[PDB]
């Protein structure tokens, strides 16, 4: 009765403390390699790797390569690319069917931000996608090394 | 009443497990680029930038440049400077009124740890402040590049 | 009473939110320098240091040097070492009594994964332990520099 009321106030204090502490912790974690947008979080590893290796790193970490699905997400991702001044790989490829880019699941793109003239499968060997510091996309050979950015 | 008790008992167990997990992840987070002191957390980006750019990075991240307000805070900040072996910028400047250093809010300093002979406005143009590996402060030209350390 | 009911229900909602948000941040934190195994978390500083320096870094951060106590923990640590491609120091040494490796607490090893013929106290001066990218252990001079990996 009167006891439960006291225990509740104690619990209330514990939760409010956690909310304040967690909020501060989130800001700390995201500085300087992460960006939060909606319920998605982009985070860069800070180094470059070929597509296959970059892809494995994200999947093993429980996430996947950056997959911007809107202008808002693309802008958030662009911030990390600008901050590191290094173009990054996206998760999408047209390795299965040339000319048709898809997400790792197989789904067709729901949003794109291709630079003028892209994708152009230059040299007949560009199945991966990179995002420039200006936010635009370009298909690029998967063997090339680009900034690793995963989404969680 | 009775059901409410077990409900409170259960929820608190969950909150305390969350507290324990959060405490562990906070220690992990701070290693090796952060330092906690009181309710404040200092975290370095690991690279150098001129004052204006450094200031923007911290503000955009939801914090501000390191602003040690006591010997204890200065000591905590010093650890990061020593770890990176790179002097860092503080948030304070005397741009508005020469010789009068203030925090971003305009408030006058409540603590200082100037090195002997400082501040001296060398060349007649040193309005920013840097902290050395020995913990002492020195006014420095804002255009120079120093370690970026923010506080949250 | 009905008020306490509402309060308890309110807390349940706040806790569910924290649980979900924290779960996401745990994954974010561990990328790309951490590894979780059981209730233990290994995290690398990303650089090399001699044993004494490495040990101090971990202890001051509230943890200790990597101390795999099972094949499962050793495999998890190995994943991290492979990712960084740099042999790392473990916490154990036989500095007190030659030939008898112990944890920082003085307790004898409960698990080991020595490479064939090791430990061999090569040159009569190897009291520290390093873990290779293949997961095997080798006693090594404490003065040498190895990847710093702490456990929390
Ligand atoms: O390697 C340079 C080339 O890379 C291609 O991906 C691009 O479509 C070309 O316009 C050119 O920039
Ligand atoms: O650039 C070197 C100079 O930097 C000034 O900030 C300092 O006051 C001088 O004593 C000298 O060290
Ligand atoms: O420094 C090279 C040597 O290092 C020792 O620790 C090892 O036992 C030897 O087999 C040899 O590899
Ligand atoms: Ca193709
Ligand atoms: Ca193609
Ligand atoms: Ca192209
Ligand atoms: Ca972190
Ligand atoms: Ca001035
Ligand atoms: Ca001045
Ligand atoms: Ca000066
Ligand atoms: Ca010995
Ligand atoms: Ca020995
Ligand atoms: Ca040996």
């Amino acid at each position: 009765v009167a006891s439960l009321r006291q225990q509740v106030e104690a619990l209330q204090g514990q939760v409010q403390h956690l909310q304040a502490a967690f909020s501060q912790y989130k800001k700390v974690e995201l500085f300087p390699n992460g960006q939060s947008v909606g319920e998605k979080i982009f985070k860069t590893a800070g180094f470059v790797k070929p597509f296959t290796e970059a892809q494995l790193l994200c999947t093993q970490a429980g996430g996947q390569l950056a997959s911007p699905r809107s202008a808002a997400e693309n802008a958030a991702l662009q911030q990390l690319v600008v901050a590191k001044n290094e173009a990054a790989f996206l998760s999408m490829t047209d390795s299965k069917t040339e000319g048709k880019f898809t997400y790792p699941t197989g789904e067709s793109l729901v949003y794109s931000n291709w630079a003028p003239g892209e994708p152009n499968d230059d040299g007949g060997s560009e199945d991966c996608v990179e995002i420039f510091t200006n936010g635009k996309w370009n298909d690029r050979a998967c063997g090339e090394k680009r900034l690793v950015v995963c989404e969680f």
